């Protein structure tokens, strides 16, 4: 994989743990500490014509910000998981 | 505010980066700046900071398309409002 993709991986176990404990505070931070880095990832691989998969995931983080903008936590923590959980699996597909 | 002093921060380390023409840090601090904004204005939400908000919108929904000229329009703006927002 890209260098890029491997320092997004390495901190994409730590986001679910946070998200599934509720850990709100540590999953945003998580979160805000990967955002430039998931959209330099996402420019150069992606683009405008990103995958219906990767553009999912990128979709679920721009809703993201507006759940969290909104306060709206719970679907924080649901988008979170569901993006989270595709991320991982988009990660893998050269596995 | 100590996030509104992080944000004075970036801003100034922008301006640093952007004199020496390393404009991958530039575009990475710009970076930062969203969720940093976010945090701020979620924490003292004037028609200024709506509008520096709503420009992170935009500029997030840019990129999701890869409309990358819209990203750079949106992000010089954006980027102007939050210099003139900490100058008054
Ligand atoms: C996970 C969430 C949903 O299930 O509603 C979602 C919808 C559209 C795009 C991204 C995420
Ligand atoms: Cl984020
Ligand atoms: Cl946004
Ligand atoms: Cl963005
Ligand atoms: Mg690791
Ligand atoms: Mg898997
Ligand atoms: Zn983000
Ligand atoms: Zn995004
Ligand atoms: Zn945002
Ligand atoms: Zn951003």
């Amino acid at each position: 994989g890209s260098p890029l993709a491997q320092q997004i991986k390495n901190t994409l176990t730590f986001i679910g743990q946070a998200n599934a404990a509720g850990r709100m505070d540590e999953v945003r931070t998580l979160q805000e500490n990967l955002h430039p880095l998931w959209h330099e990832y996402f420019q150069q691989t992606e683009g405008s014509g990103g995958s219906p998969l990767a553009q999912q995931i990128e979709y679920g983080h721009v809703l993201i910000h507006q759940a969290r903008a909104a306060g709206r936590m719970d679907e924080v923590r649901r988008l979170s998981e569901n993006t989270l959980q595709l991320m991982k699996e988009y990660f893998q597909q050269s596995d």
